[PDB]
């Protein structure tokens, strides 16, 4: 299922206590394209299909790869969208711990938007998990304004992204395993440690 929107369509009144907001890659369908049903699925193993609510990143972010380009590596519209989202799970479900991710575009978009985000609402997110980070070497692996405990960066060798290009490589496309396996895990886990 490549789309998913549990937080626009899910009932306030049922909550679930965990909220995971993902953007997807340049030109990927729906709004969780090729990596994010795989952390959805093992994330609902974990906490159970009512205890977590997975949100793709859709309306105005269209992933579309010329964005790229644009300072920030998304657009501005595409960084109101995601900021919406936080938002929105922050008043729909105040007690909910968050969790982030973004592949390629996504993984910009995810950086900017938590970079932009009220300090109160940041703090909610347990963990965030980037693959193909864009901004890698601009940013020094790292989310600004956010922790480097609670972030995980997957740069294979050879992705050319990751070290300051806009050419897509064969690994660039090699992200499978580590959405099947270690990405939700470091996200579990993160989430474990704050809610136990």
């Amino acid at each position: 299922r490549t789309t998913r929107d549990d937080l626009i369509n899910g009932n306030s009144a049922s909550c679930a206590d965990v909220i995971f907001i993902y953007a997807r890659g340049s030109t990927e369908t729906g709004n969780l394209g090729t990596l994010g049903p795989s952390i959805a699925s093992n994330l609902e193993s974990a906490f159970g299909k009512d205890g977590v609510w997975i949100q793709g990143v859709g309306g105005a972010y269209r992933a579309t790869g010329g964005d790229n380009a644009l300072p920030r590596g998304t657009s501005s519209a595409a960084i109101r969208e995601m900021l919406g989202l936080f938002q929105q799970a922050n008043t729909k479900c105040p007690d909910a711990t968050l969790i982030a991710g973004g592949y390629s575009q996504g993984a910009a978009l995810a950086a900017a938007s938590i970079e932009d985000l009220d300090s109160a609402i940041r703090d909610k997110i347990a963990g965030t998990v980037l693959f193909g980070y864009t901004k890698n070497l601009q940013n020094r692996g790292r989310i600004p304004n956010y922790p480097a405990d609670r972030t995980k960066v997957f740069c294979n060798t050879g992705d050319l992204v990751c070290t300051g290009s806009g050419i897509v490589a064969a690994p660039h496309l090699a992200y499978g395993p580590d959405a099947r396996g270690p990405a939700p895990e470091f996200l579990i886990e993160k989430v474990r440690a704050v809610r136990g």
